[PDB]
């Protein structure tokens, strides 16, 4: 019994975490395979960030002005290109401990753990979700950026984040690592809005669910709903329209339990609007959003590696 | 900027978990060196649990009963004792991935990162405080026994954690790594008690001085206090007595943020006896207490490795 927010074991991705140093400035790279990935803000410097030219700074570099040191051993660069936001760095050595992966972009409202590391070496792991807004709520100080989030299935590592920016609402901005942001950002040192966040109602239920499965029951109502209906209270409260594919999503959740998804979302309808009066639901008394239904059934099932 | 719930990185402990079977019950194992640690009630079957003879148990045993694997390389045991409620298998081979560790009984109060595992591999870590009754507030399902918590400092390993049971209240309980409980609890399936949990005064201080930091500051006061004025608040709200070594241990919390430790009790105080009226703290709506003052000074000074 008991619901935590989980991360991945980060061991995987611990021995991919490099160093990358250009100038001053000194980021964390992903080395995998033969090729060093990183921010490619790691070639600015301190007045660039206002609006860097990035392919002008890039021409001014060479393959030795790109320190890259995993651990101890610093590795050779015998290559360097841009791919969107990042800098992929060919070096002479692959890495011995690449894990099979993949890269991933991947949708708002999805997960992932975050290894945050800074000047190549880990410092911690923690779960967070990757807002519909495309921000995520990080904890991530200077030099934290190239400290990359991921998910594990079987024994491979899908890469879906790399850490960029933080914006001026303290939220974190940040590419796939083909280097294209998630959302509307630039890796310029400017003044960058988010959208007004949304919350993730089918990951707001799957939480429900998983009080449900772990006790926490006082919320369940005696009423129901239809979907256009809870719709209609979901935009009042900003929370993401529920969509047909959403409650089959939910179906495992709802099976496992007997509950049906709208006596579910009637219980979050009434949640939403006479709040929790001061009780809390799995130790919290906000209603939570950063746990997908696998996340749920992962969890509550004890699925490992994964 | 931002502060959440950070994990050690767990690359090192994952190198360490076997899997532990005697008969039909499967644990995890704790692979140091050449002895694989885990819980006793290993050797006990379906009925045995109610009121376990672990001593006459283990009689029934040999070292050819305890199938331990670490992946598939299965280990031959050619040595088993007890020590107190946890079993010392020793095995042929020393693990060629055993980190610098030093086994430690952490005191209440104190956190670590917990890897939950299941048939010897890791699924999850999540980050958790010994409470001052002794229990942690977990997440673990069957099979998680074995499942060890643990510091890392430098490049060392301090394991002070192992799962052996959960209560009725749905908190679980474990012993440090000689097999001695946290708490007054004994492996058996019976019902036991825990006792009141109160909240970690200090550990509250120092997660208010993290939301100052990190610009939630709406809570400050006007107001100052006394150490046994506040501390008539906190016995009011079941809240661990705070003491001259408290304060003192948010010293390096209390400089580098400008506020006094006393006007921070008072802002506490005030938050005690009116709520939060609605509002939040780091995302938060309840007072969190499972951040001691090292954890926010490492999470905002972002202290590697460790
Ligand atoms: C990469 O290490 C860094 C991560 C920031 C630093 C503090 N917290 C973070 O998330 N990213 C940047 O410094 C970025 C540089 C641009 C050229 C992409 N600028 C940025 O994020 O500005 C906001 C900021 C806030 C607080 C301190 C420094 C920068
Ligand atoms: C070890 O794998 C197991 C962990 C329990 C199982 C479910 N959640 C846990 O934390 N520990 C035990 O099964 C323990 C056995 C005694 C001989 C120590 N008994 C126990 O914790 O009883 C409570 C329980 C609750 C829910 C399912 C099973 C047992």
């Amino acid at each position: 019994s008991g619901f935590r927010k989980m991360a991945f074991p980060s061991g995987k991705v611990e021995g991919c975490m490099v160093q990358v140093t250009c100038g001053t400035t000194t980021l964390n790279g992903l080395w995998l395979d033969d090729v060093v990935y990183c921010p490619r803000h790691v070639i600015c410097t301190s007045e660039d960030m206002l609006n860097p030219n990035y392919e002008d700074l890039l021409i001014r570099k060479s393959n030795h002005n790109f320190l890259v040191q995993a651990g101890n051993v610093q590795l050779r660069v015998i290559g360097h290109s841009m791919q969107n936001c990042v800098l992929k760095l060919k070096v002479d050595t692959a890495n011995p401990k690449t894990p099979k992966y993949k890269f991933v972009r991947i949708q708002p409202g999805q997960t992932f753990s975050v290894l945050a590391c800074y000047n190549g070496s880990p410092s911690g792991v923690y779960q967070c979700a990757m807002r519909p807004n495309f921000t995520i709520k990080g904890s991530f100080l200077n030099g934290s950026c190239g400290s990359v989030g991921f998910n594990i299935d079987y024994d491979c590592v899908s890469f879906c984040y790399m850490h960029h920016m933080e914006l001026p609402t303290g939220v974190h901005a940040g590419t796939d690592l083909e280097g294209n942001f998630y959302g509307p950002f630039v890796d310029r040192q400017t003044a960058q809005a988010a959208g007004t966040d949304t919350t993730i109602t089918v990951n707001v239920l799957a939480w429900l669910y998983a009080a449900v499965i772990n006790g926490d029951r006082w919320f369940l109502n005696r009423f129901t709903t239809t979907l256009n209906d809870f719709n209609l209270v979901a935009m009042k409260y900003n929370y993401e329209p529920l969509t047909q594919d959403h409650v089959d999503i939910l179906g495992p959740l709802s099976a496992q339990t007997g509950i049906a998804v709208l006596d579910m979302c009637a219980s979050l309808k009434e949640l939403l609007q006479n709040g929790m009066n001061g009780r809390t639901i799995l130790g919290s008394a906000l209603l939570e959003d950063e746990f997908t239904p696998f996340d749920v059934v992962r969890q509550c099932s004890g699925v490992t590696f994964q």
